[PDB]
């Protein structure tokens, strides 16, 4: 494991998604609301989902190489994996904030869909100008999903309750910055233009999941939003 | 790419779907009604993943090779991929314009996967004779789907709105045409018994494809009766 | 195919899933109500799937060699595929007729795709030592899903219909006592410590899935539970 120099920002990861799975998992305990109680499912099962893979990586099951460059490329392909099923979650914690018809959230999860599974393809295609062909596609999806998220969702918002409107565009505002990192990170790190090292880019991505997903939980779990407005 | 004969008709279908793709986004921006809402985005989210796939075929990332009759064969995995998501979309398509129950879409969306996953298997299988085994299983889940569609459907239709019974009807008809097809193509083709060659193959597939997925997106998307009863 | 002991196992159960779903398909063809509908399509693809991939596994396709402890373990990854899909229709199963809330559901199939996938994992695991630690997380997950079902369902039945807090009380006590064999039978045969050979094995798993798909299926369907109280 430690012959691996990234080996430590996986680890950390590892224990930060799961410290952040039992911390959600011990708030949402004393909850009975029928409404708390999806956001805390939804929210629960992101880092759950994402500890299983920061693991899957440490212990080297989730890489694998790939020939590009005239080179054998370490490539984590768990991080897909993890992405596939965990961007969708968080998409769905925003829709239902803001209670989306479900012609918009079937638009989102499948833009999505579509954005992790291009990246899957373009991190294992082995024809090295054809990888920021699906870059391309990829950041196309993302760039449809932010445009939902701010010219059909922040209107919504605003005829809606003020806490929920309020913690909205607060998770908005999180979710753009920190989602648009992440294809710049592909892009300059080691499954495109190799100027930044595998170490480095680990411990970016590592940064980047940990504030999106256990930072996002945090806002999210703490705001009276995801109650019903009850006496 | 162009050592493939085939190739010129994985180009032809990928440009098709992706104009698809953009004339129905661009058409689906001036509308506010939450159902057709609904249709739009189940019916541009199809072409858009064929898109991918017949990309990922173009490329050369979609192809595998598989041995079988003491030839290694080469077949198309991504048509899968794509099949997979797409053709239950379109299932949704038909089952949300007839009002269909939630048991009723389970029953279809699941015979649709074990059709789709037996394809997927049968052509990766390398006992030729077994080949034909799981042909015969998911022209099964086939048939079930096509009776559902007929016998389960085409009734609950009737009840409904004219526009919507008649837009129904077309599309009824269409669907069960052109997936038929699908079968006869795979049997015959290289796939199975390889008596019309992958260049052909590749062609009839890419009009079925297109007319399954466009065509019919056409025909949908032109109708009043994805708009609610609305003054 | 009787080239490996195990062989009359795989065909046994292939057979019983096969019999099982034409039973469970000719029975729902009279059936008009729409809540029955839905447990009836739930119920008849649990063993159409569990059939489809039993054959495979017969057929030689759904297993694989894994390289651990010095040899090659013959490991069938088909299983995974199978529980992948009939576990959280099982679940979905019991969770509807409780009346289950939405949050509870996606935590419960959540928690589901965790316990399979990180079993596929270890089960695939080249590392010895580390397929134990895969068997952990995913028993956790199952320890999960065993409370909700006893201090989240059961005093959620009891306040529902009489025939459905039978009912669902039958169907918990079969789940609970079936499934918590599984992690047991994994530990002790060929993808765990290997004292009980793969023959013996898969018998195992063989009474356990029929059980667990067509006696669970066999109890929930002749109930009058499954149909809306009418008149
Ligand atoms: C009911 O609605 C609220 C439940 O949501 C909360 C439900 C949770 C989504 C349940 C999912 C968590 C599962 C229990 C996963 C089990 C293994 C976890 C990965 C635990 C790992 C952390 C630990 C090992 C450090
Ligand atoms: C509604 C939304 C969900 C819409 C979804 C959008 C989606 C269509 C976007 C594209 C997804 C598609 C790219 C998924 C491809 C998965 C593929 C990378 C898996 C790895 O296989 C690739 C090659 C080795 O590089 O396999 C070597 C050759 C092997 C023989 C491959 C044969 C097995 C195939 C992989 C079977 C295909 C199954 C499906 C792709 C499962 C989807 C997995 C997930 C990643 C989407
Ligand atoms: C809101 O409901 C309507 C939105 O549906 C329409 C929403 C669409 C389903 C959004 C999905 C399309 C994504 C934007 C996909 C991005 C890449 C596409 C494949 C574009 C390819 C065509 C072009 C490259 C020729
Ligand atoms: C409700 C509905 C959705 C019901 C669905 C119906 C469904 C059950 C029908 C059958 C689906 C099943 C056949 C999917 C099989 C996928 C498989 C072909 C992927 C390729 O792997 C096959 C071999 C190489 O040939 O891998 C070589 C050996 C490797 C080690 C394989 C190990 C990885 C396994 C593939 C893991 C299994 C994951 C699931 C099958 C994911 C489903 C993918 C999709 C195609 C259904
Ligand atoms: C409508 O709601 C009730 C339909 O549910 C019942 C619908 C069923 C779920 C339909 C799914 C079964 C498909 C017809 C599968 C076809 C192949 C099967 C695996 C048949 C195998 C058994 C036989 C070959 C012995
Ligand atoms: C809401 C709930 C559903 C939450 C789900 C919980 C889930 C996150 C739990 C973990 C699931 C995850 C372990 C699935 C891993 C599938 C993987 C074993 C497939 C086989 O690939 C593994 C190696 C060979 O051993 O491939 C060799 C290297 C290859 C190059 C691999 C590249 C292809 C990748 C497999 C692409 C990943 C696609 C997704 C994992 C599809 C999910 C399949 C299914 C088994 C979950
Ligand atoms: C918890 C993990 C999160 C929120 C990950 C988000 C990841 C993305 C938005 C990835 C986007 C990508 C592109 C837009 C193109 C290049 C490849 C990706 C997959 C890195
Ligand atoms: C847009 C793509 C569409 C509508 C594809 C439809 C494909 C089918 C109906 C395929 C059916 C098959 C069988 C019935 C058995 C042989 C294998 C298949 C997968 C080609
Ligand atoms: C129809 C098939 C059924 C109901 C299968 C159920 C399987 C399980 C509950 C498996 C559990 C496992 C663990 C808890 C850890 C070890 C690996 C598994 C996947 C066997
Ligand atoms: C969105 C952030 C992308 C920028 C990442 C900056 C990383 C700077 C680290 C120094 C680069 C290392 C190069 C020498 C090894
Ligand atoms: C459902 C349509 C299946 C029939 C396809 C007919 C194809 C005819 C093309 C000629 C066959 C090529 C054989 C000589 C190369
Ligand atoms: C949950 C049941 C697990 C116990 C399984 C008992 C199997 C006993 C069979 C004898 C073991 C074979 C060892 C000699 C080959
Ligand atoms: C390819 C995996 C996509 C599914 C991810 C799981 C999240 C799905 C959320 C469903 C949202 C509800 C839509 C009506
Ligand atoms: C194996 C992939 C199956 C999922 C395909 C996505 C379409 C699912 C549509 C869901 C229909 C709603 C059922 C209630
Ligand atoms: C990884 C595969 C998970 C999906 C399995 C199909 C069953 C899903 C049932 C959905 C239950 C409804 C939740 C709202
Ligand atoms: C086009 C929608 C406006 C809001 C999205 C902002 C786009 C940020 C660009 C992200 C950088 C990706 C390379
Ligand atoms: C059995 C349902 C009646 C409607 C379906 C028509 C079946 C067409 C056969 C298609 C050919 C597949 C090989
Ligand atoms: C902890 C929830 C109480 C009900 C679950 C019973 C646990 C049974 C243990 C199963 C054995 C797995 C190894
Ligand atoms: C070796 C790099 C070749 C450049 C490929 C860039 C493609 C980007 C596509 C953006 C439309
Ligand atoms: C080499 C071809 C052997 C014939 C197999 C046909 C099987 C079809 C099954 C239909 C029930
Ligand atoms: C396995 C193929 C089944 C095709 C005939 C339909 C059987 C009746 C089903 C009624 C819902
Ligand atoms: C070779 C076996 C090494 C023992 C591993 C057991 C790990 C079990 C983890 C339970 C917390
Ligand atoms: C509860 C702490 C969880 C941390 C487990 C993974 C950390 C890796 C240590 C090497
Ligand atoms: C908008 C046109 C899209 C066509 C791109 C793919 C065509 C392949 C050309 C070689
Ligand atoms: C209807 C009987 C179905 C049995 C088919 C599979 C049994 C395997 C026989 C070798
Ligand atoms: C993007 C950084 C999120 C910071 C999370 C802090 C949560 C405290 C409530
Ligand atoms: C099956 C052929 C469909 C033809 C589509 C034409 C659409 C025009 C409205
Ligand atoms: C766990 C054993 C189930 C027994 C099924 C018998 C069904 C008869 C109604
Ligand atoms: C990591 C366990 C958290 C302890 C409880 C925190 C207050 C709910
Ligand atoms: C008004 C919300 C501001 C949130 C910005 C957070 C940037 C990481
Ligand atoms: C809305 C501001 C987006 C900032 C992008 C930052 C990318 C590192
Ligand atoms: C391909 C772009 C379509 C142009 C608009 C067509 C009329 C909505
Ligand atoms: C009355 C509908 C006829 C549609 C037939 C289309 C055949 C491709
Ligand atoms: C309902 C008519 C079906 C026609 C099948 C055509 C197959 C090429
Ligand atoms: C296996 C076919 C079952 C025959 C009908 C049983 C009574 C519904
Ligand atoms: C009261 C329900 C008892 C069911 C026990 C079945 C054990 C296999
Ligand atoms: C509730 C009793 C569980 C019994 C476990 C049996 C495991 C073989």
């Amino acid at each position: 494991i430690t012959g691996r120099p990234e080996w430590i920002w996986l680890a950390l990861g590892t224990a930060l998604m799961g410290l952040g799975t039992l911390y959600f998992l011990v708030k949402g305990m004393g909850v009975s609301d029928p409404d708390a109680k999806k956001f805390y499912a939804i929210t629960t099962l992101v880092p759950a989902i994402a500890f299983t893979m920061y693991l899957s990586m440490l212990l080297g099951y989730g890489l694998t190489m790939v020939p590009f460059g005239g080179e054998q490329n370490p490539i984590y392909w768990a991080r897909y994996a993890d992405w596939l099923f965990t961007t969708p979650l968080l998409l769905l914690d925003l829709a239902l904030l803001v209670d989306a018809d479900q012609g918009t959230i079937l638009a989102l999860v499948g833009a999505d869909g579509i954005m992790i599974g291009t990246g899957l393809v373009g991190a294992l295609t082995k024809v090295y100008s054809y990888r920021f062909v699906w870059w391309a596609i990829s950041t196309a999806a993302m760039l449809y999903i932010l445009y939902v998220l701010f010219f059909g969702f922040t209107s919504k918002a605003e005829s809606m309750r003020p806490e929920v409107a309020s913690t909205f565009k607060v998770l908005r505002n999180v979710t753009v910055v920190l989602w648009s990192a992440y294809p710049v990170v592909w892009l300059i790190g080691s499954e495109g233009a190799g100027i930044v090292p595998l170490n480095i880019e680990t411990l970016l991505f590592m940064v980047l999941d940990v504030s999106a997903k256990v930072g996002f939980g945090l806002i999210l779990l703490r705001s009276r939003a995801i109650f019903g407005e009850a006496e």
